[PDB]
RNA sequence: AAUUGAAGAGUUUGAUCAUGGCUCAGAUUGAACGCUGGCGGCAGGCCUAACACAUGCAAGUCGAACGGUAACAGGAAGAAG
């Protein structure tokens, strides 16, 4: 259950005194299929550097998710920068429907049948974020008792 | 049992994020044109000039309301082929 995906593979421009130097970017989320996701960048003069060097720090700065089954309990909002984006539990119907790019995070953190939409900009490095933000603020189906309870 | 269902992409920049229009993948059609064209089932077929119209046909029927015989069908005292 490595489970790993690259989002969204990118190149910059840097401009010196002898031209552009170019160089590549890696946007990419790994899981466990049960919980736990996280994404990581990096960048590097070549494409392959980049990610894997992306895929490394997507090992670490891995957060997880109070899940309830293969879906989510509650319809969770989240929103960064210009990405402002929607997900639904979805009583199942065969669900997992999302914009492939949340469909990412999604699919390997072991959400299996959601509904999912983002708004504002579809700039990848801010909605899958916005999205793993959204399922981590996201809180347990229980440990809101706990929360109360008393 | 019986609306239990929601995806994004391209494009301003050297590059970036934002803003924001343009564009694209989808469904739908009483459609037209271009190339092509085998058979069948159901359906659709002047969207324009409420423009103008040759010809046929689209409203009759009842002799058990009525006087009726002009046509053709028979029959009739009786005149005959
Ligand atoms: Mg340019
Ligand atoms: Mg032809």
């Amino acid at each position: 259950e490595l489970q790993e995906k690259l989002i969204a593979v990118n190149r910059v421009s840097k401009t010196v005194k002898g031209g552009r130097i170019f160089s590549f970017t890696a946007l990419t989320v790994v899981g466990d299929g049960n919980g736990r996701v996280g994404f990581g960048y990096g960048k590097a003069r070549e494409v392959p550097a980049a990610i894997q060097k992306a895929m490394e720090k997507a090992r670490r700065n891995m957060i997880n998710v109070a899940l309830n089954n293969g879906t989510l309990q509650h319809p969770v909002k989240g929103v960064h920068t210009g990405s402002r984006v929607f997900m639904q539990p979805a009583s199942e119907g065969t669900g997992i429907i999302a914009g492939g790019a949340m469909r990412a995070v999604l699919e390997v953190a072991g959400v299996h049948n959601v509904l999912a939409k983002a708004y504002g900009s579809t700039n990848p490095i801010n909605v899958v974020r916005a999205t793993i933000d959204g399922l981590e603020n996201m809180n347990s189906p229980e440990m809101v008792a706990a929360k109360r309870g008393k």
